[PDB]
């Protein structure tokens, strides 16, 4: 008889109590999960975690509820006045942008969710910018479900402290970065393939499902009048490696440089969410295992970046 919406599980994030319950699919039906009153701060996101969740649902009756929910953790977790925990305005801000994320790969024509994923990309820069804690605080948050929104945060928030070492400032390129990197993976949506493997390692057929996807993930977008022309570059160029070995063949010189630096994170956080490479070991194995891929000076700021420094 009741009727049933959809929300994004990386929505439910930081101390807000939740005014609404919230279901599982199990066997086709929904089993509360989630009640009124609880919320998801420190230890309490636990109940999220290593769980696949991606979707849950609420009661469309309590749609109102759960809207003003959010638009309150987003409001309260970008501003920089509050004194508020770092870590819960990051788990609330890392979730947002997954969730906007999603949005963009669930929706892709839809103009008005793209430019809000872009909007809030730009606010994304400003929060990493402006809060000396807050890439640390996002870095915090594993990528237990091994997903490619979560992923495309981890890149974007790593892109960001790149282009920081790299002198690159202008903010209309940060927000096209970071907006790039967050939907770099659209290629991967409801693929078959596991990524949660080593690359050297896939059966032959699950290499070459792999290759295809900065390929398909592009020609998908490419003609999108909404669809930045960076972003575009950023999606189907992130696996070209500067000595020319990617999908697509191309050198340094034939890439957009923004590019270039996306797939420098991209590869960094591969080896350490997808291979189970610890991150002090991250580096060199670019380097020992991936030849002249990258510039060294991406590889060496980037472990400068997980090191905190
Ligand atoms: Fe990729
Ligand atoms: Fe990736």
């Amino acid at each position: 008889h009741m009727d049933y919406v959809s929300i994004r599980v990386s929505t439910l994030r930081g101390d807000q109590k939740i005014d609404f319950n919230a279901y599982v699919k199990i066997n086709d039906k929904m089993i509360l999960y989630l009640r009124r009153g609880d919320s998801f701060e420190g230890e309490r996101l636990k109940r999220l975690k290593d769980k696949k969740l991606r979707k849950m649902y609420i009661l469309t009756d309590e749609e109102n509820s759960y809207r003003t929910y959010l638009q309150k953790n987003i409001e309260t977790a970008y501003d920089d006045t509050t004194g508020k925990d770092i870590q819960t305005r990051a788990d609330i801000i890392q979730g947002s942008q997954q969730n906007n994320a999603e949005e963009v790969f669930e929706n892709p024509e839809n103009v008005e969710s793209y430019n809000y994923c872009k909007d809030a990309a730009g606010k994304y820069v400003n929060f990493i910018m402006s809060n000396a804690q807050a890439l640390s605080a996002v870095m915090n948050i594993e990528n237990t479900d091994k997903t490619i929104s979560h992923h495309g945060v981890t890149v974007s928030t790593l892109s960001i402290a790149l282009a920081q070492k790299l002198g690159i400032t202008d903010p209309k390129k940060t927000q096209l970065l970071t907006l790039g990197a967050l939907l770099h993976d659209y290629g991967h949506h409801h693929s078959p393939l596991n990524l949660n493997q080593p690359l050297d390692s896939m059966s032959p057929e699950d290499l070459a499902l792999w290759k295809k996807h900065p390929i398909e993930g592009a020609q998908k977008v490419q003609d999108k009048k909404h669809f930045d022309q960076t972003v575009i570059n950023i999606i189907g160029q992130h696996e070209e490696t500067i000595n020319g070995t990617g999908p697509k063949g191309l050198r340094e010189k034939d890439m957009d440089p923004l590019a270039v630096l996306v797939s420098s994170a991209n590869a960094m956080d591969r080896l350490i969410t997808f291979e189970g490479v610890p991150k002090a070991e991250a580096a060199k194995k670019l380097m020992i295992d991936h030849v002249g891929k990258h510039p060294l000076q991406h590889i060496q700021h980037l472990n400068d970046i997980l090191k905190g420094l």
